[PDB]
């Protein structure tokens, strides 16, 4: 018993978008490593069982959890393009499956450097 299956998951679009509709700005800027390599942090953050009971603990608040989010966000890389994504990422409690997020961020910070006026 106990078989299941186990669907892959990784890439959807909803969930990608949130990261192309910070990164939007931010790619204006060309700011695409500090919010792909900040977005990384996020991904190691759920790994950490201890963030575990911090990232998605209901005893904190709805506005208090956010500002220790700062500490996380101005001593892990945060800061510019991710001071930003982060009360986003932990306002409605997207801190389950955000490491797809940065995932997506990875293929659509490629298409950035296309998408750009290449005459020079």
């Amino acid at each position: 018993f106990a078989k299941l299956v186990r669907p892959p998951v990784q890439i959807y679009g909803i969930e990608g978008r949130y990261a192309t509709a910070l990164y939007s700005a931010a790619s204006k800027q060309n700011k695409l490593e500090q919010v792909e390599k900040e977005l990384l942090r996020v991904g190691q953050i759920l790994k950490e069982p201890k963030m575990a009971a911090s990232l998605l603990n209901p005893y904190v608040k709805r506005s208090v959890k956010v500002k220790s989010l700062s500490d996380m966000t101005a001593k892990e890389k945060f800061s510019p393009l991710t001071s930003n994504l982060i009360n986003l990422l932990a306002e409605n409690g997207r801190l389950t499956n955000t490491p797809a997020v940065i995932s997506a961020f990875s293929t659509m910070m490629s298409v950035h450097r296309g998408e750009v006026p290449c005459t020079v």
